[PDB]
């Protein structure tokens, strides 16, 4: 049940892919690669980076995986350009799916709700001030199209039930995404604009932003 999968292309090689910057307030934890393009590596802030001897990637104690930026050595710039283009195609694939199953459901207030598989569209801000549950099997899919901001309140969690898995959940969000302190987020975020995770928050999925990503003492695990 649910919509056809969203193709990520080579954007599916990253835990975090951004265009304008990736910042951390240490200590954050990222499991998976971090890519940044077309911004230069100066816009990776807070990672205390060490360049590979190759000059094509860098490492941080905060990241399990490689970091890459647009001014690193060949072929990193070209690999990232392809990834950024794939992210752009993924955003448009998800954002332009037609015929939502659910339109303006709950006027965007998701706390306490149970969300079965489907294509959802909101033309408003969306948020949750309480936990909410995404329920379906391990093969079901969800696409959440959000024209406004997306917010998850402090301490609140997106709970997967039934077998639902993070790689089959896509949030395609035009406005800024805020994940408050101690919150737990699930799914792939295709963000047109910025994304922030606050202290002690976590995300299982990916953060694919066309602007900047801020990680304040936060955890991101690729799914
Ligand atoms: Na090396
Ligand atoms: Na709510």
């Amino acid at each position: 049940a649910g919509p056809t999968a969203v193709p990520l292309g080579t954007a599916g090689n990253y835990a975090i892919l951004a265009s304008a910057g990736v910042s951390t307030v240490p200590q954050s934890v990222i499991t998976g690669a971090v890519g940044l393009s077309p911004a230069a590596a100066t816009f990776l802030t807070g990672f205390s980076l060490t360049m590979s001897s190759t000059g094509t990637f860098s490492t941080s104690t905060q990241v399990t995986g490689q970091l890459t930026a647009a001014d690193y050595g060949t072929p990193t710039p070209s690999i990232l350009t392809t990834a950024i283009g794939d992210m752009g195609t993924a955003y448009v694939n998800a954002a332009t799916r037609s015929g939502p199953n659910f339109l303006e459901i709950y006027t965007g207030a998701l706390g306490g709700k149970i969300l079965p598989p489907g294509l959802y569209k909101w033309t408003s801000p969306v948020g949750a001030s309480a936990d909410f549950t995404i329920i379906g099997t391990s093969t079901d899919t969800w696409i959440f199209q959000i024209a406004g901001t997306l917010g998850l309140a402090a301490g609140k969690k997106i709970i997967l039930a039934g077998g639902a898995q993070a790689k089959n959940i896509v949030w395609v969000v035009a406005g800024a995404v805020s994940i408050e302190a101690g919150a737990k987020f699930e799914g792939v975020i295709l963000a047109k604009t910025a994304v922030t995770l606050k202290t002690g928050s976590s995300l299982n999925g990916r953060i694919l932003s066309q602007t900047a990503v801020a990680l304040q003492k936060a955890t991101v695990v690729q799914k």
